[PDB]
């Protein structure tokens, strides 16, 4: 039932078919115009953006903006999300999250390794492999230097092989042969890199650009411990991925990749070029993060919206919905409740439900991002901006039903002071908006809730 | 400088100037079709609809659905608002709340009696003087009865003469000749209900409708006790209102309108005496609901004009007031302007939200203000994702809400059923205020964070 | 059983060995002051400081006059006394007895023609403030506090209504004295208009009158009722007063001292000063808890609030300003059958209604904090009290906080709130769930049976 | 310069040369009137009571009452506390907590193993070990059965010896064989028993009655899960505890026992009993919780408030005290801090130093039961009641400076509603009640601070 795509070409090749893809052939600077481009596309919910040629590497390196941006598809601004995740261009906010929350009850489906891949067409090894062959795009004026991956995947193994980790963190380029980033311990990445420094050895790593859509959705995800996103991946599509052996690593990569960096990490964190490998004139994308709407909220938040939503349930708490929305900058989540939430937790009022909700999101990873989560009925769709805000203003009190934990913070969230920061302690909020029972409620007031059907059907046949 | 649009006609040529109107010749049922057709145009921000043709009374009179919801008119949703208001049809939410705040610093201009108006072209008197000639919307399915009055102006006078109130207020269809409708005793409908109720004598009215566009604005304006609504709207829009003497009762009604339901009160029901009509009347609706309609179209929006006058009266440093219209006419907020700390020295973030709290506590409306937040000028309050981004990443999970309990909206939906019965519950202000401009982080966004050059360069590619 | 002026009330303490005389000399400046908090903090008897630096033994100071009893186990009897009640009278006898007060007519006071405190008269430039104790009471003081337990009469231009205020009057020199005038009180009002008649208000202080007026002058009566009234209702007869020499002014037979003047348009001015053989001079040194702020002040404004709120048909049993809460806390305890007798309502509903009802009146602003308990708890025992909040107010809810006015001297609010005059008040909820929903007890007399309690007195006792 | 007392007849002997201890020789029910007879007690602050006759068992087993209740001792109510912690009777409630505290800092002391014990001089074996030769007092109505260890301590060992806890825990009798009690996987009691559990045999046990009295106090104290009470008390006092090896049961008991009871819990939890030795006269102490003031305050709550100023000061935070006040019903926690706070903590405001003494707490064992904590300058004493209540009246706002923190709560404390009960899931609070700068403070308005010197001297002449 899935309509997964299996590279960035045909991810494209769908793109153009749906008209939400535009070429640039005029020449842009990856120093601030390729980004400024980006952000000028995500803030006037323009096409995806094919940059056929860069300064300093001409047509060489295409880049590609706004890889799952909101979409020109008319009543489909979702459509990129759901391309990639390879459902129906026109599948809703609760489609998408319930497919990943789904996968989440399946078990994992190992890789395949193939003989060859497009990906390794071209190789270049000792002085050959040099990053400055590429564009390094200066994606911000203030950014400490270029950022090279904002929208590739990290694959890094444990010594022993067990454990295979594919993550998206950021990395900036130092030279053409080095690059560093941040290996934070309470993440994979880091955790990961700390058993190559016991074993006095560098940490192998190979970096992908380009790769089948799906893939950098669930690098996203904050999944639990024990669980590598090859396995949940091949889980979500329902068949393995293909993998191809890297040249010189001992680390298998995603065949469908633009772009292979590969080589080992150093302490000196540095992360040391040994090959670069890629296919026919590579694609590289960027995603530039900012103000809402990028794919900090359209990938980032939604994937941990799917998580809540997975957690949630696996807790066997009622929940039909779970989002973040973008408006709110991957800062809000929101629990919606099955109409008869009431007989499914029989011994619970609004208070006590949302006092459980609170305990079962204290208990996981994610729990220190939710700044405010919003428990609501689910006669709302949280992915409707005005419906969303107009819940919130009609039906949470202006002083009580608000339940404030204070612990770890999101050090990036808006809403802390500079002691809270700086002690990465500080409040987070469960809202109660949840209406008393369904025969007990006023009925509401539009369209769809005030009149019948036939007068309905009867307008829209007029009007429409 | 003003643009006064005097009547609904001349209304109604500059929504068809503008491809905002739609003519509706098939004949739709007012039982509940012609309130789901307002309904469906607020929801889809459709053009006003003009049911010309309506099952009961056929092509007689006319409705108006939508006369000030969102408009389709492109890059300006707020051009109905601002016809309306006699500003251009691209002004802004920050110039329509200004101009009607501006002119609560102005002097009212007393209105002109003229001697005759097209809202008297045609009389019905006695028996002839019956609303069952007239359309009869059922505009909710659970409705108690047909709202003859959603979208029309009640003139009132007080017993002496020395006051004239003209207000917006329920009215419901009983039977051809009486309606009945809320005389809630803290508004001067009520106050005034209780002067005609004292001396044991019926309180003569009239009900006006399709008036020129600026009256339902004003009458839906909290204004101070002393202030006249006609002295306002002459002063809004810089000339006297022309006026006509009721036929059957004392009042002086607008010659604009287009049909006026004359009569009186008992000690509630409104018993019809008298009904004048121009030719081929016209009746608009609102029918209240969900976002986005005329309760925050015009009545929220002309209570945050109060808003922002009453603050700036106070010496606040407020750039703008806006009651989102999401928010269901729930919410106020308030912007500051960037150099509020040099205009308030020496408060705190905390202590301008008290001061501003103080203020709008000893007002009239601040039991209506469900939540208040306070905001920098750097957010437009009108723009709903910068907005509830801007409360998102500035208003802290737990700190910063002053709660004061007092007097509530009975119709607001955030309030227990006690709080409700005992018209006593909760209302917030919130703390969104950024630190000083130097303190402050860049803003990441197109605008905010690339040089001038590298934007211009980019808008030439992709524009 | 009324004590009708400051010897019965003096002679009744001497009964109960609650009064001790201090013959050696004291110094006004300061060591009068702290002999009073050390009384107050030690609870010790009232003391009569005989000898005074400056006018010797010429007029007596009465340090603690309501301070906490010495008497075993009658702490408020001095308290009980002072409004004629037995001297073992409880906190709820004596917040009931004001507030049923409340309930009955006011009783118009008799002129009679003479008094004892007009036994002396100085007149002219003999009407001199330095032939009595001037006393600086504490250290940062800005000057002698010459009111403090003593009663400011003054009546309107018309004469149709009489106040008796307690307010702090400070001393200038030996003819002139300057004091607080807000004006959200009556001596601020009353004074506005004789400010529009560009006019000074004749004024009387008198000092060690009957116990009862001080109690009766902290009260916050509404607008409309004179003290004079509300204490001849009290007390179940008129008030006795005479006329004062110098001013058109009524004062209470009972007094020590009156201090008779004009206020010109804030400073005062001394006319005439009139005395009973051997003055006697109150003196209530406010500060931490326990003194007259917290057993006169607070306890009278409890009272208060107990009368508001049964007029509002509220099911309260009774109302209390714990003393160790320094008059900032106000204790609402509904009685048992409160849910029967106010149907539709939850404990957060008649927190609300409780809200609403006081925040509607005149005491709401110095009402920090307003717990509303059962009427299992004496809110009079602080260990009791403060078992009660600890374990039936929750950490987070239950709490409705306003916003408005508040008391300038309270201290729990911020530079800002304070300047503003604007601030938080809480209302917590600390009721107990239905009485068959309770969990029991567990102490000495709740957990065992009434034998086996009177089986263990009978062994130990 | 401590001065222990060494078995229960040592503390009476104590008690009894400052005439706080009272003996009864009329005969007492242990149904219910031992229970009350402790309470009248505690509430009217009575000498403790020496039960020398118990309706069912005569003089032989005579019942210790109120053992550290509130003393009759003028001007020393904490002389119970004080003498059973080495202490002067007049110690003050500082005194104590920062001994108790200091004892933290310092490395543990092992115990010693002696050949014969006072409490083994009476050996009840097989039938004869029946605890119905002992009182089984009915302390409470309410109350499932008899409380049998109310102020004694239980004795358990891991399976590999590598860990002994001595706890106070509830034991209820079932019959003359059989007791019961809670065994929360929270304690250590519990995860012990887990141990023994998973290789299918019983878990050996002791419980000790009338040890030397500083042992229910160290056995009430939260410590850390690594650190031995045995250790505790060894490095409290300066010197090893002398314990002697149990009859039937491989366990280590304190040889000043009263009274040992030694078995084994079976799952199906019962403990049953083994042996029961004696010393010659035996006294079986009790504790009746309740209202304050009992050793729920004086010795459970009172530690915990040790524990916390331990813990609080190991994370290099200026607090001068900590105290759980006895009228709370150790439900508050107070802490001092230093008139100096600010130079020892340079970067934080009020709020800021409440959010790290939230976060310090936060992450230790005794979070849990703080239904509230105030933190307040050490202007105040917490153990004065009177000053207590003014400084949170005058010093906490109305509505701001409360931190609330959910999670788990003491399913004992009284201010929970049942849903939060049931969840184990509800409100904490951490309350700022500090003044402003030293300097900006207005001057307080007493005896002590508002007069001079020579002027309290000249008043203390004339009035003391
Ligand atoms: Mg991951
Ligand atoms: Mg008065
Ligand atoms: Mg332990």
């Amino acid at each position: 039932s899935m309509k997964r795509l299996k590279d960035l070409r045909e991810y494209l090749a769908v793109l153009e078919a749906h008209q939400d893809v535009r070429e640039i052939d005029e020449p842009v600077d990856p120093h601030l115009e390729a980004g400024a481009a980006a952000r000028w596309t995500y803030e006037n919910r323009g096409p995806a953006l094919m940059l056929n040629d860069l300064t300093g590497t001409g047509r060489f390196c295409r880049i590609l903006a706004a890889p799952a941006g909101l979409s020109t598809i008319p009543g489909s601004p979702l459509a990129r999300v759901a391309l990639s995740l390879g459902l129906d261009v026109s599948a809703t906010a609760h489609e998408i999250v319930d497919s990943l929350a789904a996968a989440r009850t399946r078990e994992p489906v190992a890789p395949v390794v193939v003989d060859s891949a497009p990906c390794q067409d071209n190789v270049l090894l000792g002085d050959d492999a040099n990053l400055d062959r590429f564009p390094a795009p200066l994606l911000h004026e203030g950014d400490g230097g270029p950022y090279l991956n904002t929208w590739g995947t990290i694959i890094v193994s444990t010594p022993d092989g067990s454990f295979t980790n594919w993550a998206i963190a950021r990395v900036m380029k130092i030279d053409g042969k080095r690059m560093t980033g941040t290996f934070i311990p309470t993440q994979h990445l880091g955790q990961i890199r700390k058993l190559w420094d016991n074993l006095g050895q560098p940490m192998p790593f190979a970096i992908v650009q380009g790769t089948e859509p799906g893939i950098p959705f669930v690098a996203s995800m904050p999944l639990p411990d024990g669980i590598e996103e090859v396995g949940f991946l091949g889980a979500y599509f329902g068949e393995p991925l293909e993998l191809v052996r890297a040249k010189t690593v001992d680390l298998l990569v995603p065949a469908s990749a633009e772009i292979v960096i590969e080589g080992h990490v150093m302490p000196g964190p540095e992360y040391v070029v040994d090959a670069i490998t890629y296919r026919d004139d590579p694609i590289w994308p960027i995603s530039v993060a900012g103000e809402p709407v990028d794919e900090t909220h359209t990938a980032w938040g939604l994937v941990t919206a799917a998580e809540a939503l997975a957690l949630l349930r696996a807790a066997k708490l009622p929940v039909a919905t779970a989002w973040m929305p973008f408006e709110a900058a991957a800062h809000w989540l929101i629990v919606c409740l099955t109409e008869d939430w009431r007989e499914r937790m029989p011994g619970l009022s609004r208070d006590g439900i949302c006092l459980r909700i609170s305990q079962v999101l204290a208990a996981t990873r994610i729990e220190a991002m939710m700044t405010r989560v919003f428990v609501l009925d689910d006669d709302v769709d949280p992915s409707d901006q005005t419906e969303l805000a107009w819940a919130i203003a009609t039906r949470v009190s202006p002083a009580h039903g608000r339940l404030v934990r204070h612990g770890m913070i999101n050090p990036l969230a808006g809403c802390y002071s500079a002691e809270e920061r700086r002690l990465g302690y500080g409040p987070k909020a469960v809202l109660n908006g949840l209406l008393p029972p369904m025969a007990e409620r006023s009925r509401r007031s539009s369209f769809r809730h005030t009149y019948p059907e036939p007068v309905r059907q009867r307008v829209i046949e007029l009007l429409a």
